[PDB]
């Protein structure tokens, strides 16, 4: 059938539905600190949330979403390594079966437990659908977690997560501030990739956090509780929902800091 993150349909079977799987600016990648190089020319990042109005959350069989009103200039990254706008549509997590693994992005080598993408498209495209078809079309910002205290910001998607328990399942979301899942730091590795699941569309300005924000293990248990499956279908745990690393592929990674 389609495509999922078990034995017979995860990420080592996309490139047969998705050949650009195995293309030259996949996504996630390891991050080797030592070779990323400090580039001066980025311009200083601006994550413009203040505006952001949320709709509704979604259990779509492979994650959650928390979907954005993005008809307007409302929720905008901008600067860094981008130019122009980028406006915020939904954001999602990845994450794992336990602590030690969940990330998309590894550190030199790290795995974190799970890892926040937050998806913007670029207005000068006009809408998502066509953002996400040009090289320069995509920004996601990914941010790592890691278990330890609890995010406070965090606890009202972990409290709704019990309504959509699995596939096709959605909720209204209204008010929610993604401000509350950001870390102090913005200081940040990017380099050029991909859409991590399905097409796997090579339209994405990665632009990864170096800083985690923590959670409590009571919180990503609640994200383990979800399910793959459809209501009244046999239960699979919602866990492991990661893509590993792909081939970096002579790709330049460039961090914001010294
Ligand atoms: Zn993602």
């Amino acid at each position: 059938h389609h495509w999922g993150y078990g034995k017979h349909n995860g990420p080592e079977h996309w490139h047969k539905d998705f050949p650009i799987a195995k293309g030259e600016r996949q996504s996630p990648v390891d991050i080797d600190t030592h070779t990323a190089k400090y580039d001066p020319s980025l311009k200083p990042l601006s994550v413009s949330y203040d505006q952001a109005t949320s709709l509704r959350i979604l259990n779509n069989g492979h994650a959650f979403n928390v979907e954005f009103d993005d008809s307007q200039d409302k929720a905008v990254l901008k600067g860094g390594p981008l130019d122009g706008t980028y406006r915020l549509i939904q954001f999602h997590f990845h994450w794992g079966s336990l602590d030690g693994q969940g990330s998309e992005h590894t550190v030199d080598k790290k795995k974190y437990a799970a890892e926040l993408h937050l998806v913007h498209w670029n207005t000068k495209y006009g809408d998502f659908g066509k953002a996400v078809q040009q090289p320069d079309g995509m920004a996601v910002l990914g941010i790592f977690l890691k278990v330890g205290s609890a995010k406070p910001g965090l606890q009202k998607v972990v409290d709704v997560l019990d309504s959509i328990k699995t596939k096709g399942k959605s909720a209204d979301f209204t008010n929610f501030d993604p401000r509350g899942l950001l870390p102090e730091s913005l200081d940040y590795w990017t380099y050029p990739g991909s859409m991590t699941t399905p097409p796997l569309l090579e339209s994405v300005t990665w632009i990864v956090l170096k800083e985690p924000i923590s959670v409590s293990s009571e919180q990503v248990l609640k994200f383990r509780k979800l399910n793959f499956n459809g209501e009244g279908e046999p239960e699979e745990l919602m866990v492991d929902n990661w893509r590993p690393a792909q081939p970096l592929k002579l790709r330049q990674i460039k961090a914001s800091f010294k």
